[PDB]
DNA sequence: CGCGAGTCGCG
């Protein structure tokens, strides 16, 4: 089981799917190393390093949170059914309500779509909102995704790039 | 007409 990652006040909360099976068995988010994620959140500019995994609580130092659609692992995001997704999107919802981050990005566009119902969802800036949280849909960092590193880089960028101060 | 919903090949 994976623990969230959240607090008020934060400026970007990250919600991927569901935990991998590394990442479910170590405790922490983005375990598995084909992973990109802390690469990523670091060289689009979250980060003044790269984390390892398991220094993931830091990540509420550069006021950033971490979170999941679907708690239960799984090997693959596609072993996960829409009606877990839609499920899961109602309550990151409450979380959303209750932390209320900045913005809230959603590592993948069929996971968006999924959790929230929405239809034909384009990468980037949604103009959906959870109060004053803006929502942003970001290519998820797996390394099963054949975006590259540049892509996904230059993806989480525009992001932080946005939420200005 | 409209809508809602039923894998493959790509690094």
């Amino acid at each position: 089981m994976v623990e969230d990652i959240l607090a008020p006040g934060l400026r970007v909360v990250f919600c991927g799917i569901n935990p991998g099976l590394s990442s479910a068995g170590t405790g922490f988010p983005f375990a598995h190393p084909a992973n990109r994620f802390w690469k990523v959140i670091y060289q689009a500019g979250f980060t003044d390093r790269q984390l390892k995994p398991q220094e993931a609580q830091h990540l509420l130092d550069y006021r950033c949170g971490v979170t999941k659609l679907v708690d239960r692992p799984t090997v693959q995001a596609n072993e996960v059914s829409k009606q877990e997704l839609h499920a899961g999107g109602r309550k990151l919802i409450e979380k959303i309500e209750d932390y209320q981050p900045q913005a809230l990005a959603i590592l993948g566009k069929q996971a968006y779509e999924q959790g929230f119902s929405q239809r034909g969802a384009q990468w980037g800036k949604q103009t959906l909102t959870i109060g004053s949280t803006q929502i942003w849909v970001l290519p998820n960092p797996s390394g099963l995704s054949r975006v590259s590193l540049e892509k996904l880089v230059e993806a989480y960028r525009e992001l932080d790039q946005a939420l200005v101060v």
